[PDB]
């Protein structure tokens, strides 16, 4: 019916890998991972379950496991694998610089038009990939990506992510607390969620980078996007944005999917956009802007195991 998911999800013993500090409150430890019988040290973000008792919690844990131990891109944020001690334990790659969404709001004077439009670029690929894992996000926003570095960043939270119905090619969901401001009008009215409700998402995440994390529809009640989105209103054009930029954003956001782009559609544009970024968006200043033992660290990146 469909190609077996011959992923590998790694059990660690939590001898492997050493809590250097918190980051976040279950709760996320920067860390360091030594796999058992290599001489390396891979940097990972440790999250941990709080209370433990809950099987719901350990149920949405594990599906996110499930998740990200089935998806391998460049863009797309990897688990390194699970410690089922009594709090199950998430060793995922470390992205050192936290979410896009925290980046630009704290560097939106230092980010030139190169690095926002090759993040677009990136975190269409990762979207792409996605689509052809026919995996459905759910939940993409500038929170939801990661930085590893400046130049360098990927799609996290797979906690809402679904498969795609082939036969049904579409996703059919009932309930809890929703991202309203970053869906798709057929996801809120009908519960509908595509590739092309991933785009919508998409465009509502470059607005939050070009607008150095703004919040989208900042004032507005979530019970008032359906009308205003059936009204055919839109997030404003942000000041940073060239017609050229916006105009994607705007079809990314068509009442019709199927008019959207398509994630590689938006790989070709924003990388014809990236060769010639002052064209595509005007910024203040953007010509002169940049951004134990270590012996054996590796990144991740350059952790591989057998396929
Ligand atoms: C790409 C693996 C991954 O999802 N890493 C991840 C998750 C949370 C987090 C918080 C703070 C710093 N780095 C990370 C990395």
């Amino acid at each position: 019916g469909e190609a077996p998911n011959q992923a590998l999800l790694r059990i660690l013993k939590e001898t492997e890998f050493k809590k250097i500090k918190v980051l976040g409150s279950g709760t996320v430890y920067k860390g360091l991972w030594i796999p058992e019988g290599e001489k390396v040290k891979i940097p990972v973000a440790i999250k941990e379950l709080r209370e433990a008792t809950s099987p719901k919690a350990n149920k949405e844990i594990l599906d996110e496991a499930y998740v990200m131990a089935s998806v391998d891109n460049p863009h797309v944020c990897r688990l390194l694998g699970i410690c089922l001690t009594s709090t199950v334990q998430l060793i995922m790659q470390l992205m050192p610089f936290g979410s896009l969404l925290d980046y630009v709001r704290e560097h939106k004077d230092n980010i030139g038009s190169q690095y926002l439009l090759n993040w677009c670029v990136q975190i269409a690929k990762g979207m792409n990939y996605l689509e052809d894992r026919r995996l459905v996000h759910r939940d993409l926003a500038a929170r939801n990506v990661l930085v590893k570095t400046p130049q360098h960043v990927k799609i996290t939270d797979f906690g809402r992510a679904k498969l795609l119905g082939a036969a049904a090619a579409e996703y059919h969901a009932e309930g809890g607390k929703v991202p309203i401001k970053w869906m798709a009008l057929e996801s809120i009215l009908h519960r509908i969620y595509t590739h092309q409700s991933d785009v919508w998402s998409y465009g509502v995440t470059v607005w939050e980078l070009m607008t150095f994390g703004s919040k989208p529809y900042d004032g507005i009640p979530a019970s008032e996007i359906s009308s205003i989105l059936e009204k055919g209103e839109r997030l404003p054009q942000p000041p940073i944005c060239t017609i050229d930029v916006y105009m994607i954003m705007v079809k990314c956001w068509m009442i019709d999917a199927d008019s959207r782009p398509k994630f590689r559609e938006l790989i070709i544009e924003f990388s014809k956009m990236a060769r010639d970024p002052q064209r595509y968006l005007v910024i203040q200043g953007d010509e002169r802007m940049h951004l134990e033992d270590m012996d054996d660290v590796v990144d991740a990146d350059e952790y591989l195991i057998p396929q």
